């Protein structure tokens, strides 16, 4: 009934902004705590509580972890009062293969275009994938990525506006993966026309 | 222990023209006794004889499933229909399913090839977006040679809703040169109750 | 003519009864008790159809107690009591209709309450603690059980927009035999 | 008064008739009327054609009228519920069928145990009243024995009406557990 | 050169019960008939015809089984000549919603004698196909008496089509009923929904 | 493909154009401004004005070929209906006939308290051969409470070369 997950933190808050969180869900007053494997203290996290509309309540915990100890591979719980445990991926790693494509209009959507990426055959599944437009990185919620299925592989979805491309037509598909070469980035550019 | 039902793939209800669901029972400790599938329609009208599969997992977990076959006219005019799954347990569970319902769309499908990779040149990765189409059920298939493909040969990615309503998928297909050079024609078709005239939409993609 | 008892909610819940004196063809219709004691001033609506109402307050341990009201209309004489005999508590149950194909943001709620004595009964339907318009449900008039009991069917259309703030609907029946506090309810949820 | 066919009649029996409640009878396209049967409150109940009926004839008793009802047609939506157990009776279980959204309001109900009919006092439904939009609804209700979902825990309330599809009925079933 | 192939009439289908599917080509082409189940197929007609422009219509007539196209079959037509590729058409039941057709019939008034025109407007219906019969005494007139519109979409879901007949004089003062028709898979409960106009 | 100017722009509005539909240069000749818009086939069209005299005297343009039809003339028969109250009285379908005219180019709109209504309004179908001479035409016009109760009286009006006195033809029609 009660389900539970810990989440690794994401490719671009670890490798780029060097301030990786982890996140404790718990999906239906419930009470999370933190704890190390190793002991070292944990820092003060962030719990947030949503009541969703199918009458669910869900119950986030995001913990800031230390940049070095998640690579050095720490291994923290989430106690819930069931508790989960996340650590580094280990394994074989390989960089991302990326491909941006633009749809031709549809018969109706003549101010609208709809841009694709695909990332695929990249170890492991950690990835973050993120869309660009004049240097400038937008919005999360206005593309949408799918989670990494084995072949790992992701596609991206974004729909840009007749404004955006008429002001420069050219997007970046970016992906931040752990074995991207040389800065953890790679990169695709896409013209709507 | 948890149970699912499923809907028609409208490749079976549209295309094959025979539909099926699954009751999927997946039992996370197999315990002694056999798992009891029933199968009802809320109407109270017969149901066909179903067929049944247990087959026990690499994590010690047992899983028993039942598919049964479904009148084309009585799911597509809404009918309800019912598995009861008494196992042991203390209470009987009940999953029911029918026809997805809201307002229709037929689907967009923009097929295209990736450029080649460095470091296989013998491979192109196929895409097919195809999306705004509602309600969400959706059958993708690829053609070569107006042949279908075996369905393991392609990956489909859930339906997700997209900004306005509208839901939209992804499909992936990984290619040989021996297929490409034999014909450069790839078809990807989707399945949907909303196209027209025959509920398929497709576009041909060509490697080059 | 016509001559009703004061609906359970306004005798119980409101603590305001009224009974009301209804004439299907001026007029004078004159209120009286069957005691000869006072009645207060009752209002008076005609209304030309393609009929004469009149609503007279009751004093609530008037009526409990067990006084005769009377209708005389100038000749037509009608009278009101408090019903007499045994009492049974209504039983209410309270259901959902599934999703039905074409409307996915609207559910219909059913509430059966039967089994109940003497047949005055009232509705309410209440949604996020506080109670809905009576003009939001529908409710069949008292019918006979097949034993000595009464039945009514009560009928709530509801929005996605309601259920998905808090899915929590109670039909709570008004009845006399009901303890302690002449109500009895139950909850209902859309999933 | 002057009635309309039941669409049970009409549909299921494939025998419809009119009834004059208070007599010759007569109809607008000048056919002549089936022989009418006389009861004495006196009645007078015609048998009317099926194909007659169902392509708007009007027929006239004597001064009053009747013929199908014009308008859109919508198809009824059926649902059927169990109540719970309830304290001091464990024999008894009542069933409750919801049906709606139909138009126009002419509809026939009936309970069905081992697709056996049950007798119409078995059970009791209210007129059709207006919906919220448009349409109307009808609530059945009919008491069960012991005896009788220990039998076959299964009962079906069906309705009869002319827009339902195929054969003019939509039916739910119900159990008790 | 391009193909049609059409849905069988409701009349055919639920009157006649003989319904039929055409494949027309427009420009010796061959044509193929199948299903998408892979159930076999009946024989077809075939029949070719010059016209005054010059174009050959080349049109094959398949019957299909009733319940078949009910159930939801999907049938197919191949057409092939000399052009590059085959042209394939395929036809199936309209799905979607259903509502029956709301049928109402004017007589126009007299235009500044001998001749009269009622018209029909039939609207709400889905899905698109549909079939507009006339009577006269009881007894149906002439295709070719009428001229129905082909089906445009309403505000909303639904669909309207008109229809037009002549009708003489004669014809009313011998009995002034006339009876429009629409037969639809949504009617009820018998397929057909009709009025009866006047002319005064 | 090469059409010819509407009725309604002949001479409701007195500014005719012809489109040049290729699924492209103007010829008449005589002396306009042409003006130009851009399944995986790209349609193009060019819309070119016209005088209107010039079309009036048979003139002849070409992109395929287009001039004035000759032929026989008539005028349009115009009828308009109104559907019962359905059992939805805050909307009323409005229904017109158009039937009789030659050739048949004709425009066809529909007018409330003297102001034409906008054309996705109503829908018209296409003209259609009838059993004599002459094409016919039909029209549907959904109407709203509210208009009607501001006034009820629904025009329609078919504009048509050889209508009289001046190219149009037009009919009445009221809700109650
Ligand atoms: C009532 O409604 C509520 C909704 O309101 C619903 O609650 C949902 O419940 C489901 C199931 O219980 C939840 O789904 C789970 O979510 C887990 C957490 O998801 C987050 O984290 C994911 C992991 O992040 C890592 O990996 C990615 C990928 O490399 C990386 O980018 C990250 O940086 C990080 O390293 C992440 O992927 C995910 O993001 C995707 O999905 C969200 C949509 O939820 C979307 O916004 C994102 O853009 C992106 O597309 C998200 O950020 C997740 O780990 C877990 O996934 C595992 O399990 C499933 C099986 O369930 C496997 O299929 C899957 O492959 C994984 O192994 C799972 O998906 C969901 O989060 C709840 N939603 C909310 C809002 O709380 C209730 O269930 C409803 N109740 C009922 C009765 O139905
Ligand atoms: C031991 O190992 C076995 C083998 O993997 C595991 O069994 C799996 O268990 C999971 C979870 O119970 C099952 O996942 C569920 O599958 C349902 C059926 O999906 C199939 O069919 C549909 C269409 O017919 C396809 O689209 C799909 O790809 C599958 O082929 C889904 O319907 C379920 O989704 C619904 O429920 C989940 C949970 O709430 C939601 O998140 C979804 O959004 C959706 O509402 C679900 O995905 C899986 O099918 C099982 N596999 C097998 C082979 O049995 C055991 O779980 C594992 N034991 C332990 C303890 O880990
Ligand atoms: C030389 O002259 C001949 C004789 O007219 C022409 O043949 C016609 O060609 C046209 C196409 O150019 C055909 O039009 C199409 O007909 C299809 C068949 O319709 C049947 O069913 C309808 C009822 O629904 C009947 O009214 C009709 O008579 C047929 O029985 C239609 O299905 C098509 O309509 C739909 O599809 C098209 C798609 O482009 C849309 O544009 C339409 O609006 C509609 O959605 C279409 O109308 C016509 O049937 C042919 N008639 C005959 C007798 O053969 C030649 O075209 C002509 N050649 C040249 C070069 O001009």
């Amino acid at each position: 009934g009660v389900s539970a997950y810990l989440s690794r933190p994401s490719p671009f808050d670890l490798f780029i902004r060097k301030s990786p969180t982890i996140t404790c869900l718990v999906v239906d007053t419930v009470q999370l705590t933190w704890s190390r494997a190793s002991g070292k203290p944990v820092q003060h996290s962030t719990r947030k509580e949503e009541k969703q509309r199918n009458g669910t309540l869900t119950v986030t915990s995001t913990l800031p972890v230390g940049t070095r100890d998640w690579i050095e591979g720490e291994t923290y719980q989430c106690r819930v009062t069931l508790m989960r445990s996340t650590t580094k991926t280990s394994g074989p790693r390989a960089a991302p293969e990326v491909y941006a494509f633009a749809t031709p209009e549809w018969p109706g959507s003549r101010d609208k275009r709809t841009l694709a990426c695909l990332i695929q055959n990249f170890m492991p599944e950690d990835i973050s994938v993120q869309w660009l437009h004049n240097e400038v990185q937008l919005p999360d919620a206005r593309h949408s990525t799918t989670q990494p299925r084995k072949t790992f592989f992701v596609f991206s979805r974004l729909e840009v506006t007749r404004a955006e491309w008429e002001q420069k037509d050219e997007f970046i598909c970016r992906a931040v993966h752990e074995a991207a070469s040389p800065s953890q980035t790679v990169q695709r550019a896409v013209s709507v026309n």
